This record gives C-alpha cells, sequence and structure tokens, in this order.
C-alpha cells in the first residue's frame, strides 16, 4: 500500500515534472498539494493564484485534484502524514537557501513519520552542486568560467514525459465531498487584498498559458525575428515568457530543446540560449550563499558605504524622482509587473552608484515585492552587478536618467503612456520637462513643481561625485 503527496511550490505545471511522474509509478493514491498561508505585490499573488487555478483545471482533467492548504509546512505535514497513512513525498528541488532549510526540515519530519522522499532537479537544466564540484567547491563568479564547467557536464537531462490518464494508471486520488471548500484555491480578497481598481492581468499565469506563448514564441523567433530595446521592446509582449520560468509553469528544460530543434529545422550558438545560462549562472552563485541578498556577511559582496535616504527610496519606489524615464519605468513596474531588462538597468544604477547612492538591497526589496519574473537568485545577483558589488564589475559608465530614455524612445511615447500627466510635452522636453519655458507648461497643462516634481538630484553632479567616490574606495 502506497500513498503518494506531491508538493508543488515552483514547478507548477504537469509537463516535465519528473519529480511528480516518480511519484506516480507504483502509487496507489496520489494527491497533490500547494501550501500557502494566509513582501510581496498584488501581481506577484495574482499571477500565483491563476497558477493554482490553472494546476487545480488540469489536474480536473485527469479526475484528480489540487490541494490547497492554509499554513505552514511544518506546522500542517506531520497530521497530513498521518491522516492520509503518506508513505512518499515527492518535490522539485529547490537549490535557493532558505528553501534548502525549509526542505531540510521537512525531510526529518518526513523520516521520522516513516516518508520516503523523493527529490528531483527539474528548476534548472543543471545540477547546479556537481559544477560547484567541478569547480573545487565554490560556484563561479564569471560567465565563460560557468561556460567551461558546463562543457564538461554530462549532455542534458531531456524533458520527462507529461503527466496523463495514461502515467495515472490505475493510481487514484481520493476525494472528500468538502473539498472545494476546505482545500478550494483561494481568492484575492481572501488574502486581504482590494480589488477594487483591478484592470484585467496583462501577464496571465498558469502552464496553459505558458505552453502557448512558448509555440507562439517560436514561431516568431523563427518567422520573424530570424533567430536575432526599442519603443516597442519597452511595452509587454504577448510571447515574453520570463514569469512564467519563474514560476515554473514553463520547464527551462523543454524551452532548451524546442529552441534547439526549432534551430536544426530551420537551419546552434550560445546566443540562442543566452538568457537560460544566465538563469543557472546565479542559481549556481546563490546555492551555497544564505546572505547572498545582503552586503554584509556576504563574502562575495564588496562592502561600499551606501547612504541612508528613505526620502529619496521612496520617491524612487514610487515613481516620484522627477526623471521622466526613471519615473514611468517605476509606474509601469508597479502597475504590470514587468519591465525590459535594459530598463532595470537603468532605474537600479539611478538608485546605487549612478545617482541616488543608496544600497542594491533596498532595491531588490521592491523589485521583489513588485517583479513577476525576480526570483531571488537572479535579482540580488542582478542588483549586486548593476551597482558595481560583485562579479568583478567596473564602474565604467553610468547611464543617463535622460539621455538613455531618449535614445531608446525619441519620440516620448512611452512617457506620455504611462505619466499621462505629461502628456501634453513635446518630445525636445518629455525627458527633461524642467527646461520645458512656462509657456509650454503651461499648454502643456502641467506645472513643473506643482503637478509633477522637480528632478530630485542634479544629475551631471550626483553621477561625478558618485563616481569619484567608488573610485577611491579601491587603491588607485
Ligand atoms: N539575465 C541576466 C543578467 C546577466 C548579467 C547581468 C545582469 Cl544585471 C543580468 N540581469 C538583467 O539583465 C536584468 N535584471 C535586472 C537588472 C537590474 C536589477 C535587477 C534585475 C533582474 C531581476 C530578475 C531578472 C532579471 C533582472
Amino acid at each position: 500500500g502506497v500513498n503518494a503527496v506531491h508538493w508543488f511550490r515552483k514547478g507548477l505545471r504537469l509537463h516535465d515534472n519528473p519529480a511528480l511522474k516518480e511519484c506516480i509509478q507504483g502509487a496507489d493514491t496520489i494527491r497533490c498539494v500547494y501550501i500557502l498561508d494566509p513582501n510581496v505585490g498584488i501581481n506577484r499573488w495574482r499571477f500565483l493564484l491563476q497558477c493554482l487555478e490553472d494546476l487545480d483545471a488540469n489536474l480536473r482533467k485527469l479526475n484528480s485534484r489540487l490541494f490547497v492548504i492554509r499554513g505552514q509546512p511544518a506546522d500542517v505535514f506531520p497530521r497530513l502524514f498521518k491522516e492520509w497513512n503518506i508513505t512518499k513525498l515527492s518535490i522539485e528541488y529547490d537549490s535557493e537557501p532558505f528553501g534548502k532549510e525549509r526542505d531540510a526540515a521537512i525531510k526529518k519530519l518526513a523520516t521520522e513519520a516513516g516518508v520516503e522522499v523523493i527529490v528531483r532537479i527539474s528548476h534548472t537544466l543543471y545540477d547546479l552542486d556537481k559544477i560547484i564540484e567541478l569547480n573545487g567547491g565554490q560556484p563561479p563568479l564569471t560567465y565563460k568560467r560557468f561556460q567551461t564547467l558546463v562543457s564538461k557536464m554530462e549532455p542534458l537531462e531531456m524533458p520527462a514525459d507529461t503527466i496523463t490518464s495514461d502515467v495515472i494508471g490505475k493510481c487514484m486520488t481520493p476525494l472528500s465531498d468538502d473539498h472545494d471548500e476546505k482545500y478550494g484555491v483561494p481568492s484575492l480578497e481572501e488574502l486581504g487584498f482590494d480589488t477594487d481598481g483591478l484592470s484585467s492581468a496583462v501577464w496571465p499565469g498558469g502552464e496553459t498559458e505558458a505552453l502557448t506563448r512558448l509555440e507562439r514564441h517560436l514561431e516568431r523567433k523563427a518567422w520573424v525575428a530570424n533567430f536575432e530595446m526599442n519603443a516597442n521592446s519597452l511595452l509587454a509582449s504577448p510571447t515574453g515568457l520570463s514569469p512564467y520560468l519563474r514560476f515554473g509553469c514553463l520547464s527551462c528544460r523543454l524551452f532548451y530543446f524546442k529552441l534547439t530543434d526549432l534551430y536544426k529545422k530551420v537551419k546552434p550558438p550560445l546566443s540562442l540560449y543566452g538568457q537560460l545560462l544566465w538563469r543557472e549562472f546565479f542559481y549556481t552563485a546563490a546555492t551555497n550563499n544564505p546572505r547572498f541578498d545582503k552586503m554584509e556577511g556576504n563574502p562575495i559582496c564588496v562592502q561600499i558605504p551606501w547612504d541612508k535616504n528613505p526620502e529619496a527610496l521612496a520617491k524612487w519606489a514610487e515613481g516620484r524622482t522627477g526623471f521622466p524615464w526613471i519615473d514611468a519605468i517605476m509606474t509601469q513596474l508597479r502597475q504590470e509587473g514587468w519591465i525590459h531588462h535594459l530598463a532595470r538597468h537603468a532605474v537600479a544604477c539611478f538608485l546605487t552608484r549612478g545617482d541616488l547612492w543608496i544600497s542594491w538591497e533596498e532595491g531588490m526589496k521592491v523589485f521583489e515585492e513588485l517583479l513577476l519574473d525576480a526570483d531571488w537568485s537572479i535579482n540580488a545577483g542582478s542588483w549586486m552587478w548593476l551597482s558595481c558589488s560583485s562579479f568583478f564589475q567596473q564602474f565604467f559608465h553610468c547611464y543617463c536618467p535622460v539621455g538613455f530614455g531618449r535614445r531608446t524612445d525619441p519620440n516620448g511615447d512611452y512617457i506620455r503612456r504611462y505619466l499621462p500627466v505629461l502628456r501634453g510635452f513635446p518630445a525636445k522636453y518629455i525627458y527633461d520637462p524642467w527646461n520645458a519655458p512656462e509657456g509650454i507648461q503651461k499648454v502643456a497643462k502641467c506645472l513643473i513643481g506643482v503637478n509633477y516634481p522637480k528632478p530630485m538630484v542634479n544629475h551631471a553632479e550626483a553621477s561625478r561625485l558618485n563616481i569619484e567616490r567608488m573610485k577611491q574606495i579601491y587603491q588607485q
């Protein structure tokens, strides 16, 4: 008699799920559980709930259900193991340090109850511990070294077979009459969110949406882009995949295999999988470093004397800096949950080494709240990279908070879109409205300093001083 539980955390999908697949074989019963207890904003929570709704719908097609349990894993699992006579628990492996800690605690609870624990890798292409072992026990802090080590790995695992009725076979899911009340997927309102002024999501969550986008994304790559940021790129794309990769609606391995297959048929260079390998790079760097998201106590982070300035930080996080390019980017972020990678560079440089001299830790927390694709490893890694705090990054140049926006969207339509208060300004002044004469401000029906703030710093001087201060941290 084998009674199994598969615990969803990431990997919110039925395709390429080796842990769920392995759990199901030889089992008599199976139940898939998600555990949630009622720094995450409404867009991230809405995405998660839509993922869980899609999972429950797809399990329903298999004569099963998703079980959503409200609580803490260490508090709910002991009695669950007992009630359901559980003998096997499966999880997709979590390389991140806090998830490792949580999973080690559950493993000991499982052992005490005589429960076998199955762990399989499917959030990353590679076994990250084997990369670290290859490198002598420390992760590589350069991309080229990472590539070299990966080229000595065994060829990659192919994705596992989707969970179907055939896979499930004679295994089944016992279902109680009270299932939809006791184990049902929560609502935003039940989590405490006012959904009064809530437009529908720019980024619908779920495996079904992810796989649809994946197909269209490949057609676009071959047919339209031919495998090769402008005003268009700043706006969300219907074939963008990154929030689905972060939540695990889309397998990174399935994506990788589909990309290689598409290229083979139609026509590979590393640029074909550039994005996916940077993902593995930061996970690898983070896995053995519990202070990866901190400056102090973080052995890979340069110690830099950042300022504490809650007023400036709040202006940055709420898009009230008086620099329209920065404010529009931070507005799209809060409203929609995604901004272009190069827009992230711009606002991150502004907050840290370029202008405000505020610690990268603070920007990382705002991004963790608002960015759908901001998993902990890549977010902390990127903020250290941008602030010149690790990965041997140097302060060569500083993004201009006027000129970069002006070069990406010369017309300023992006500004007019997210900062409609500035819609009346001509392109000559749209990125530096404080330089507009009062008469232009009067026709635009926007008095700078009254209806839209004046710039919070002088960029030419703040950047000059900042570059100086960073230079002198190092021996000249
Ligand atoms: N990929 C990659 C990569 C590779 C090398 C260097 C950097 Cl900074 C990289 N990050 C980006 O380009 C964009 N990016 C950011 C930029 C600034 C701050 C946070 C983020 C962030 C968070 C989650 C996901 C992508 C993110």
